[PDB]
């Protein structure tokens, strides 16, 4: 209906937020971007689903987020292929790690300050309802 359209452009407006003060954070720069197969050759053979802020920015307007359940879990992607793509000890690795679970931990932190519990139970019942 018109009132549903209504719910997930009001979805996708609060996502693209939430995307944008994530995007502007410099702890969190080089999560912006797609990883460049040049300078890292081996990473699109490593991390079978690549994922980042400018890509979940494309996904919002594509319509392919109907919940922010949908979004969180590009989110913990994000967040999941650092650690396993930089698992070592090195200071290199141990900072893009921490910044990694400062970027999942600060959408969360928003969303659950931000977001009505009662305007996500609604996005998943039009969503399981179609
Ligand atoms: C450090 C870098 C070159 C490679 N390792 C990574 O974890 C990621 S994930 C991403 N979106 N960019 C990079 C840049
Ligand atoms: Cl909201």
């Amino acid at each position: 209906s018109m009132q549903e359209e209504d719910t997930f452009r009001e979805l996708r407006i609060f996502l693209r937020n939430v995307t944008h003060r994530l995007a502007i954070d410099k702890r969190f720069r080089v999560f912006t971007k797609p990883v460049d197969p040049d300078e890292v050759p081996d990473y699109v053979t490593v991390i079978k689903q690549p994922m980042d802020l400018s890509s979940v920015i494309s996904k919002i307007d594509l319509h392919k987020y109907l919940t922010v359940k949908d979004y969180l879990r590009d989110i913990d992607l994000i967040c999941s292929n650092a650690l396993e793509y930089n698992p070592d000890r090195d200071p290199g690795d141990r900072l893009i790690r921490h910044r990694a679970c400062a970027l999942r931990d600060t959408a969360y932190a928003i969303i659950k300050e931000e977001l009505d519990e009662d305007f996500e139970q609604l996005c998943e019942e039009i969503q399981e309802s179609r």
